[PDB]
């Protein structure tokens, strides 16, 4: 075997991102740091925390070598302006994407084996003059992935969704057997692929209330969700639902199901946060590669005065790691 | 101060209703338990169960007084016809709807305190020729109430719905100013007169992921909600602004509010069911009276087995019982 590079992107220069990459610098890892940003933002944060560190850069032509404690390896890109903790500087809104881009080709070049993100704030990206929604969209489009999934985990909880940040009122029309189908497919393989399942047990939320209650709330689940599920159920899938979102979320459904497909965003999300503030992973599925991510804001408020709480960043680097084995 | 009856009205003969009471008793109260029901129903399924039942008749003349273990208040309602656990009997639909009537005019009378219900079929009380859009909608009509508001709670938890069961893809349009205004001055008195809160604190749900973020993701929160909110606020009203759904429940906001608002029913309800599950009780705001309702429904294929499960029954109770204590 070879010691693996994961890229990282703290985000957000005068956010917390930084903060969070130097406090996880301070112990050992199984793998090289590769991270994605200007060696004197690190720096210049590292000591506002009165933190130590030393930057080793990123050597493609060498080994990888695991990353030891109070150090990082740099994979070197320039901020656009000089950096003020908590204080948002339009330019350096393309210094962000670059990183992000930089470390998408990285991980679809071979380079690294994964990516974890800091927070970005999507707000001065736009104001730069660059469209952006979110990490998520940024790599399935620059990725040419056929679509995506985003999922939040806890641990042995795990939630996917059938959409993502819609209007409330698009998301009934959004519900297509198209849709379910790429999804489910996608959640099905990465279960397998990512996380070493073999046969991989899926819970399914219904779309309205009760599942659609017969037909009293409803035809969604009777009409598109309960037939694709079967499609697939024939195709040898476990699948267990649709169930009714505020039933489904219980011991006789979780302790037998490896994930949970949600309709929408507010569906899914609230228990899984409500599970644990930090300690919450975002993944993207669907990707060529393994992608993490922090489940938080920039913070910009606490940027640079050392409140910052990793325990969010932290997870989602093991689970990274954890899922490298899977696939290589 | 004075010991306070409760009135509690079994429900569906045929249900679990009967057996939830009759174990209900089995234990001491502080409040008098007046249970409006057929004497005979409670004597003989208490019989099926192996409990021992005493009756005693409501006495308004006399001064209230705490239940004894194994004990009931009486206060009587003939059944049409005989009952036969797990049979639904149209003739008895009557029955089910004098005793709602009952206990409804008792709780405006000032006979009793709170109301608490067991489960009601609506089918047989239809199918028997009678009007009955619903168990609440019964004492919203007879009452007068203009408005009710459903709420769940568990002693660490309150959240009420502004919209509850209805289509997923109707929700949008619901969510009016009128509605808003509607539903949070309710929430906001009933805080105050039925839990005993003086300036309630309330936490409420954007309708869109990432409340709208901005207006990216949905306008409801920039044309409807906020500007609600805002004029509320202005009463005095403690309004926690419209907040992401997955964020909103978590310490340092729930532990600084008394109730969270959510827009719909797969909004509010899965949290809370997760943070306690048959912990939870149904409040209906609204009424003129404290009314609590069980969890259930009439599970006609469990009564007089013996598995019933009082515990959703208690709680309800209970629940109300507090209620009462804090607002005397
Ligand atoms: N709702 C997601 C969460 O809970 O973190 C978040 O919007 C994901 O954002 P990204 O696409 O930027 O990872
Ligand atoms: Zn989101
Ligand atoms: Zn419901």
């Amino acid at each position: 075997v070879k010691t693996q590079r994961v890229v990282i992107t703290p985000g957000e220069p005068a956010g917390i991102g930084p903060d969070l990459v130097v406090q996880l610098a301070q112990r050992e890892w199984p793998v090289e740091l590769v991270v994605c940003a200007d060696a004197t933002l690190l720096t210049n944060r590292a000591a506002m925390l009165g933190l130590p560190l030393t930057l080793r850069p990123y050597s493609p032509n060498s080994p990888a070598q695991p990353q030891t404690a109070g150090t990082l390896t740099l994979l070197p890109v320039a901020l656009r302006a000089p950096v003020t903790a908590g204080q948002l500087a339009v330019e350096n809104g393309h210094y962000v994407v670059e990183t992000l881009a930089r470390a998408c080709d990285g991980c679809l070049n071979g380079e690294f084996a994964a990516l974890i993100t800091g927070p970005v704030h999507k707000g001065v990206i736009n104001d730069a003059g660059i469209p952006f929604t979110g990490h998520t969209e940024f790599f399935e489009e620059r990725s040419q992935a056929k679509k995506v999934v985003m999922m939040l985990a806890t641990e042995e909880l795990r939630v996917a969704l059938a959409t993502t940040h819609l209007p409330l009122r698009d998301i009934a029309d959004a519900i297509t057997p198209a849709l379910l189908h790429e999804v489910i497919a996608i959640l099905h393989h990465d279960l397998r692929t990512k996380f070493g399942i073999a046969e991989p047990r899926i819970l399914v939320c219904g779309l309205n209330p009760h599942a659609g209650e017969g037909g009293h709330m409803g035809t969604e689940e009777i009409d598109t969700i309960i037939p694709v599920l079967n499609e697939l159920r024939a195709q040898g899938m476990k699948l267990n639902g649709p169930l009714p979102a505020d039933t489904l979320f219980q011991p006789k459904y979780l302790d037998n199901a490896d994930a949970v497909l949600a309709m929408y965003h507010d569906q899914g999300l609230p228990v899984l946060k409500y599970q644990g503030f930090g300690r919450g992973v975002n993944i993207t599925l669907g990707l060529p590669f393994i992608r993490t991510s922090v489940d938080h804001g920039t913070a910009l408020e606490l940027a640079g005065r050392g409140k910052a709480d990793v325990g969010s960043f932290i997870t989602a680097l093991n689970l990274a790691i954890k899922m490298i084995v899977n696939t290589q």
